């Protein structure tokens, strides 16, 4: 099961517009994607776009169907994210998808504002995005509210953090196998190799609903 | 490895004081505790106190030492929590511990304020505390910043949520085995059997630092 991935990220950060285009491939639990800026290099850290660069590619626990792929087969879904950084920077991202045979095309609108001049995203001191574990809650109206804190590791070993919320809006009922009585979690991690002109990343996602050990 | 647990929870919620006393036992990855209110039954849902009722009892991944038990052997640590509920209720909890041979005594001060009259904690509609996965970040000064969202499941199947932050303050350096380059997570769940006079709970905690599957 290997789908082709296509994406375009557009928007602006602190008033300056940017645009990236690219793609890659995804399978159960892993995706790889490479994107390039158009017209000019990025005016801020490329690591801020790593999470902007497809929930469809997470592996699910036995017994629970992949709700994102299931939705893609009917109506689909959108995801709206808001990241509130500890220094006041706010990143708002809206994910919309279109599907073709064996291919998912993402349209990502990203608006960043309120990042101070001293922010790590301008000092270019971020070296990697740390892993996260998302709490997903099925809610009335075919919505899933997702929440988690995240951190970027900086050159000196310290972290730059944000509190993140996602509103996943499904056109149709979320697959019944996805228990709506309790929450499920998604562990996510990425491997990044970026420059201000060419971004590259591999991402691993795993949905789970029980402790790792016994 | 079976430690005796002792605890006293005291404080007030929306101005009315309350006090509970009790104890139980804990081991690697599991604890059980029973507590009773003093003088009067609780004026709000006992489920709000489940998480107030010992990080020491989590199992750790191979290679990482239990930082809480390690600290207990030297200087110890305190934990300060703030839960911000979606309806404005705020619960502030401070955990302090004293140790005796084979026993941990918790002193828990709990202050709740701003809960509206219509809050689920007064309608008594909460039926259980959902599991959580905490993101732990080692920070300068022997502190660990912990963050996660949590939810209570209500009688009608819907949820009552909060965003939670914990500031774990260690007297001495956190054990070196606890990598300070990246974050670690703690999966936690509880089994509750409460009345407004007698609370009982079993809790399972697992610290992990890698996806559950391959
Ligand atoms: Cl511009
Ligand atoms: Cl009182």
């Amino acid at each position: 099961t290997t789908f082709k991935i296509e994406s375009r990220i557009h928007g602006n950060l602190n008033g300056e517009k940017f645009e990236l285009v690219g793609g890659g491939v995804g399978e159960e639990g892993r995706l790889e994607i490479e994107m390039k800026t158009k017209d000019k290099p990025l005016a801020f850290s490329p690591f801020l776009l790593s999470h902007c660069m497809f929930y469809h590619f997470a592996s699910f626990p036995k017994g629970t169907k992949n709700i994102y792929l299931h939705a893609a087969t009917n109506g689909g879904y959108t995801n709206t994210r808001k990241e509130i950084y500890e220094d006041g920077g706010i990143l708002e991202v809206n994910f919309r998808y279109t599907y073709e045979f064996n291919k998912i095309i993402g349209d990502v609108e990203c608006i960043g504002h309120g990042f101070p001049s001293q922010s790590p995203i301008f000092k270019d001191t971020i070296v990697k995005s740390c892993p996260t574990v998302d709490l997903m809650l099925p809610m009335s109206g075919n919505i899933i509210a997702s929440s988690y804190a995240r951190a970027f590791q900086l050159k000196d070993g310290s972290f730059y953090t944000a509190e993140v919320k996602n509103n996943i809006d499904f056109k149709n009922p979320i697959h019944e196998s996805f228990s709506k009585s309790g929450p499920m979690f998604t562990h996510r991690r990425v491997e990044e190799t970026h420059t201000k002109e060419n971004l590259a990343m591999v991402e691993y996602q795993q949905v789970f609903n029980s402790a790792p050990r016994d």
